[PDB]
């Protein structure tokens, strides 16, 4: 089998991306995001404090008639940027572009954070992750793609996400036709649960590619690209007038900037970034301020290859019994 649905910015800034996903019978579709850095499937729900819904479309169980109550089993998960959420679990059939996987942990959130709730065009999140981080308790429970796995013509999704545009999802499939040149495969670990690997390197704009190893994990969950201190500094030092703000809470530049581009290295590979991929635009409307989409990792303890290094190549997830991650220009 296999599965392919498109993604979609979720505003002007590509701030994230949702994918619908049929969940139910009769089906209740929702836009969940689709989150290589987290392993828990969770909606918004009937179950949802009513307070915290605010537009969200929400999965009601209880109008599904293949939902069933996973007996004990709750949840609990908290992300990198403090928000959270929490609940109980069905199970339940989801499809995901005409891929169809049943009994899946569908998690009722009965609370969530601010954050969640102020953002009114997610409806949840899909992980796909590994399923060592699901967060189900007493019985921690398996992933979409986990789940999907055996039954793939070839164990591998991959994301295609746009640069202020449509993307796509794909599951059990390469499409040679959505990449340029070869896909450059590189090595996974997976000892903390992630898509982790290690980049070889960097340029900034036209200058020389230095040559160092940078650990980091393939997050189509997380926004930006956070890199270590040194080579975010050294990005943002040939931007005229940009500089690190405590008070903001990362780099800034003058929104007057015209931004250079990042390379990073996949094996002898390169994916080029281009400057526009990274504004993110003024820090409050009106603002002369813009935020920059490379930030430091310090005090995040990973390197995090976000949405802004994704979405410059095409990105092949790996699931074979010795995982592993591509990446092609496009």
């Amino acid at each position: 089998s296999t599965g392919s649905a498109t993604t979609t910015p979720i505003d002007s800034l590509d701030d994230a991306y949702i994918t619908p996903v049929q969940i139910g019978t009769p089906a209740q579709t929702l836009n969940l995001d689709f989150d290589t850095g987290s392993s828990d499937l969770w909606v918004f729900s009937s179950e949802t404090t009513a307070s915290e819904v605010d537009g969200q479309t929400i999965y009601t169980p209880s109008k599904s008639t293949t939902a069933k109550l996973l007996s004990g089993a709750t949840w609990s998960i908290s992300y990198g940027d403090g928000s959270s959420s929490s609940g109980d679990v069905y199970t339940d059939t989801v499809s995901v572009g005409g891929l169809t996987v049943t009994g899946q942990a569908v998690e009722s959130a009965k609370k969530v954070s601010s954050s969640f709730t102020e953002d009114s065009t997610i409806d949840g999140l899909l992980g796909l992750a590994f399923s060592t981080l699901n967060t189900v308790s007493p019985t921690q429970q398996k992933t979409f793609f986990d789940n999907a796995k055996a039954s793939l013509d070839s164990p591998v999704f991959t994301a295609d996400l746009g640069y202020h545009a449509p993307g796509t999802y794909n599951f059990g499939f390469i499409d040679t036709t959505a990449y340029t040149g070869s896909i450059t495969y590189t090595a996974v670990s997976t000892k903390q649960g992630f898509w982790e690997w290690t980049s070889t390197g960097y340029a900034v704009g036209s200058g020389t590619f230095k040559s160092t190893s940078i650990d980091g994990i393939a997050d189509t969950g997380t926004t930006l690209l956070y890199l270590p201190a040194t080579v975010v500094s050294a990005y943002w030092a040939q931007v005229s007038g940009a500089k690190s703000s405590s008070s903001v809470g990362g780099y800034v530049f003058p929104c007057s900037a015209t931004l250079p581009s990042f390379t990073f290295g996949v094996g002898s590979a390169r994916i080029v970034i281009p400057g526009d991929y990274i504004d993110f635009g003024p820090i409050s409307t009106g603002s002369s301020s813009c935020f920059g989409g490379i930030q430091s990792s310090a005090g995040i303890g990973i390197n995090i290859f976000g949405d802004v290094a994704l979405k410059a190549a095409f990105v092949v997830f790996n699931g074979a019994t010795t995982p592993t991650l591509g990446f092609a220009s496009k």
